[PDB]
This record gives structure tokens, sequence and C-alpha cells, in this order.
């Protein structure tokens, strides 16, 4: 199967762009397309493309995971396997919720820190980043006291500092994303 | 990753100019650059640049979040992981704030400082910042008479002499600032 | 260079369909499609097929010159040489001319038969078509009374017994025909 | 030096799209532009693009002469030599020519054909294009005894049958091209 990787990165803002950039080794460097995910995009249906393809301008319909199947003509049919899959996501559509810690954004090392993700907009899941880290944690966000939708990461024991944002996403589109909240820099001493 | 850092400063005056330099030990100093809260300026759309870049005269189109990847040709992605944050701040859009201390400008060693940030504006966020120390300190405003808006960032103990300065930005936009407050020279006897 | 051919036929009613078909020896069969005429209708644009690409339904956009290159993975351009030229001509746009043969639809063997295409719009070029042969005549038309533009296809002796029909295009767009003239029968005698 | 070349045509049509793609064995597929003639373009001036760059929309000023040189880290500039000169050219900016043939567009093996382009337009030259030569022919266009711009291309005895279409430019802006003429096709009995 192909490599394929999103350049210059899979989160990008809307109105923004993307380069669907596969590698095949095996084959040749023709590609067809599948959009598994998201939105249904006729216009990326079965849609063959040479080394690249670019995704210019961004939209919400753009969001989910994309397929790719190398040109393979002498094998039985003519393509190989999927490619790895690869997801893209589209940030900035809705309110930025806020971003908090507790016990505060200052504690010491071996202290549980957990942050909490709060908004008056009624997001279904919260997806907490951190800067370094491509691996992005999902919690369900749960209306409060207070006639917001929050959720709570609990993080464990402090081992070193970060810094965090936090997106919201309605029901149905986990990979449309609201505009990230401000960085909490957690600082472990 | 790369390392990467706005020359002489992150903190920009509109107008005024600013360097993206980034450098890469693992590979290729060639850095491609992309904007993670929002659509680019055009002369920094599609942007891969060799070594450092110059951006002169700075807009307030510039202000935001910046990441850079370095070359790196013998890779499964031919591509270095994100850089650290690449964050331009505009500054001189709003009038400036005024700055106040309590108890003082001149105070007694380990005793606490606490630097008041109020203005007419009716800013979402104040950002304090230091002389010599590249680390901004970012808090919410607060509504309070006569008709203003203000934010009280507490220092802790005052170990020596220090000059701060304060900016007001507005919801929306975190990283287009006011013009800067008067300085305050704080002295620790 | 590939073989490229439109069916069931380059010209195409409005409405109808078309499918653009190409075959390449030295290479592969993937190609790539592009207008030399104007930038091409939407699912034309940035086109890459797989042997053949189906075109319904036909709007007027789709007239025009088209070409394409196969793929030739192990040579400097990675591309073969453009192919034949790929012609798509729309019908049915503007009220059919009226067809007449002179001296008449009976003729002798090695008579000269004269074909005269005329109508009240005022056509820039009228186009000769023949049932069987895939060649199209042009011609300018001539303004003469009543108030009737014309143009006159000398076809020289008349060897077998054809049908023709023609048709009526405006100066800006050579590719976009009016609807087919009623068809006249040559018998040959 | 880089092989770099135009996909999917080096001639395009106003508002067009053509990539430039390089290659480089010796070094590193990230390449810097030149652009040498036309107009000036400041976004293209000392450009950085990996593998390829899309120019889109295409504009009269993109017309002119592109030069690539390869990254090439260790040697003594860190850059390779310049790459082959690569033409692009703009079509359909003003009226077409008329193209017609002496004596006619039918006639014998080595009969001398003579093609002539004309126009209404101050056109400073002709370039005939020939279906299946990339080889371009660009002659001095001289005022006649009509009131019109008219260049004859002298094509010789005749081999083997042809098709032709001719172009127009002003002064100073020789790869910004008219629309092209009608096809004509010269047949050799
Ligand atoms: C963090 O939580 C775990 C699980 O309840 C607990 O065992 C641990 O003692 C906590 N750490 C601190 C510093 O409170
Ligand atoms: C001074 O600040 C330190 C740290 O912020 C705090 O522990 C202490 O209680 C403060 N003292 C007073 C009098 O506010
Ligand atoms: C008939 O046509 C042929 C070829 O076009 C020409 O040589 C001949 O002179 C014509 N005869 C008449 C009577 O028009
Ligand atoms: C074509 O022109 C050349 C040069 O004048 C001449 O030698 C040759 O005889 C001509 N051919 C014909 C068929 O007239």
């Amino acid at each position: 199967k192909p490599f394929c990787s999103a350049w210059p990165s899979a989160v990008v803002p809307q109105g923004g762009h993307v380069t669907l950039r596969c590698h095949y080794r095996r084959g040749f460097n023709i590609f067809t397309l599948y959009k598994k995910d998201g939105v249904p995009v006729p216009e990326l249906y079965n849609r063959i493309f040479w080394n690249s393809f670019l995704i210019s301008p961004v939209t919400p319909a753009h969001a989910g995971t994309y397929r790719c199947r190398g040109f393979h003509p002498h094998s039985p049919t003519e393509w190989s396997a999927p490619s790895n899959p690869l997801v893209i996501m589209v940030t900035g559509l809705y309110e930025k919720p806020s971003l908090t810690a507790r016990p505060g954004p200052t504690v010491r090392t071996g202290e549980n820190v957990t942050l909490s993700c709060s908004s008056q907009s009624s997001f279904d899941i919260y997806h907490l980043s951190r800067e370094g880290e491509a691996h992005e944690l999902r919690l369900p966000a749960v209306p409060s006291i207070n006639g917001t939708f929050q959720a709570d990461f609990p993080l464990g024991p402090a081992t070193h500092g970060e810094t965090y944002r936090c997106f919201g996403s309605f029901h149905g589109s986990p990979y449309e994303w609201s505009d990230a909240s401000d960085p909490l820099p957690v600082s472990v001493t």
C-alpha cells in the first residue's frame, strides 16, 4: 500500500489549503482518491491524481478520512490496496471553547492535573490537543449546572510542563472543529 | 523538530518589521511556513524559505500562530515534525491602557507586587510583558466603575527590579494588540 | 502519442452524452485531459482518467478542442506527447439552416453537386457533415437577399449516393452549433 | 542542472492553469524559481517550491521564460545551475487572425504551399503552429494594401498532409498570444 501524508498540516483552518501527498514504491505514483468519512464530496469520488492532490480552499465538507490506491498495472485489479487512513480536520467553524485548569495552571511535580473545556455552544465532543503531540484526546461533552457543555480531562500526575488547546464539535461532524481555545500553559514545579 | 524564533521580537509594532528565523539540526534548513489560526497573507501563502524570512512592513493580517517543518528528504514525510510555536503579535492598533502598581513602584524585597491594567476600552484580554523576559502573561478583563475594564496580575514575591508594560486585546483577535502602556519600572529595595 | 476519439460522436447534441476515449500503446492508459481553446468545465478541470470518461448531459461549455497525454512513467516528462485533436461540438443551440442541392437531389454519375446552406440567422461559419463520414467541411457565411446568410459547398464529381446535413455557428464560438438541417440525400444514377 | 517541464501544456489559455514540474537527481527536489522574460512577477521572485509549482489562474503576466535552480546543499553555492529554459505561452488575449492557403488548402505532392495570417489587429509578430510539431515558427507582421497586418509562411514542397493554426502578438509580449486561427487542414494529393 502507498504512504499518504497531508502537507503541510492535516489540521487546516477554514478557507485554508491542504495537499494530499502519496508515495508508492511498488507501482507508479498515479493514485485514486477515496473519501471514507465526513460530508460526501462528489468531485472527490474516484478522482485520479498524479503524485499530489491540492484541496483549496478547504471547506467543512473536506473534513474526514481519506484513502488512496496506487496504480499497479500488472496486478489482478491494476490498482493496489488502500493507503493508510488520512484524517483531515477543519478548524475555526464555531466559537472557541474556554480551557481552564484544576487546581491551577501551575502545580508541583507528581500532582494530578485536570483540564476543562467549557462553552455555551452545544458541542457533542471536546478534543484536547497538546503542543508537540499529534495524538488528540477526545471526550464527550456533558451539560453542567451553569448552562454550559463541559468535559474534564484528567491528565494524572505531572511529569513535565505542557501547553494545551481544545476544540468543540457537533454530532455527525467529528473532524469539523471550532476555533481553538486560548493556549493554556501547564507549568510543573 | 526545528527551532523557530522571531527577531528582533515576536511582539512587533504595526508598520514595523519582523524576521521569521528557523534552524534544523537533523536535516536541511529549508522551511515550510503555515499559519494555524487562519489563512495566511499572500506573501506567506505557500511559503517555503531558506534559513530566515523578512516581513516589512508588518500589518494586522500577520498576527497569529505559525509552525515550520524543516526539510528532511530521507524520511516518509520528507519533512520534519512541527516546530516550536512561532507567534506574531501586532501592536499599536488601539489606545494604550494605563498600568498601575500595588503597593507602588518601589517595594521591599520579598513583598507582593500586583500590577493593574486598566482602560476605558472594552478589551477582553490584557497582556503583561516585561523588559528582558520574552514571556508574556495573559489575563481576562473585568468590568468596574468608572466604566472601565481591568485586570490584576499578581507576580508574587518581588526579587529584583523589573520594568513592565501591558497591552489590550479584544475577544476575537488575541494576537492583535493595542498600543503599549507607559512603562512601569518596579524597584526592589 | 495516444489515440483519442469521441464516442458515439464528436458532434453531440446539447443534453446528449459523449465519451472521451483514449488508448496508448507505448505506455499506460492513464490519460490527462486539457482544453486548448479555453478553461474547462469543473468536472474536466484537473481531469486524469482511466481508459475512457463519460460526459452526460452535454452542455455548451463542453464544446472545444482537447488533448490527452498517456502515462509514460520512464521518460523525462513522465508523460507522452499530445494526442490527436479531440474535438467536441455541441448542437441544437440555434434554429436549423435550410440545405439545398444543385442541380438537385438526383444527379448523374461524375456530375458536380453544390450544396447551399442558407439561414435568416447571421451565422459566421457553416459546417457540412455527411452520414457515415466523420469528416466535417467548414465554410464562411455570405450575405444575400432575402436578408439571408449562405454558404456553397462544391463537392466536385458525384461518385456515390450520400446524405448530408449542415450546421450554423457564430464567429466567437466555432464549436457551438445550431440544430441540424433537414437531411438531404443525394442520389447518383 | 534540473529538468523542468510544463504540465499539462506550456501553451495555456487565459484563465487556465499550468504546473511547473522539476526533477533533480544530483541534489534534492527543492527548487527556486526564476522568471527571465515577460512581465515582471514579484510573487515569483526567488520563490522556493517543492517538486512542483502551480500557477493558477494564468494571466498574461505569466507568459515568458522560466528557469529553476535545484537545492544542492553540499556545493559552493548550495544551489545548482539553472535548469533548461521553460517558455510559458498565454493564448486567447486578442482577436484571432485569419489563416489562408496559397494556392489552396488542397494541392498535389511536390507543390509549394504558402500560408498567410491576416488581421485588423496591429500584431507585430505572427506565430504559425502545426498539429504534431512543438516547434513554432515566427515571422514579422507586415502591413498590406488592404489595411491588414499580414505574414506569409512559405512551407515549400509538400511531403504530407498537415494542419495549421496561427497566433498574433504585439511588441514586447512575444509569449502573449491572441486567439488561435480556425484550423487550416492542408491536404496533399
Ligand atoms: C491522583 O489520583 C490518583 C487516583 O485517584 C491517586 O491515587 C493519587 O494519589 C492522586 N495524586 C495526588 C497527588 O493527589
Ligand atoms: C503574597 O503572594 C504569595 C504568592 O503569591 C502568597 O503565598 C502570599 O500569601 C501573599 N501574601 C499576601 C499578604 O498577599
Ligand atoms: C466540376 O468540378 C470539377 C472539380 O471541382 C471542376 O474541375 C470542373 O470544372 C467542374 N465543372 C463544372 C461544369 O462546374
Ligand atoms: C518551389 O519554389 C522553389 C524556389 O523558387 C522552386 O525551385 C520550385 O520549382 C518550386 N516548386 C514548384 C512546384 O513550383
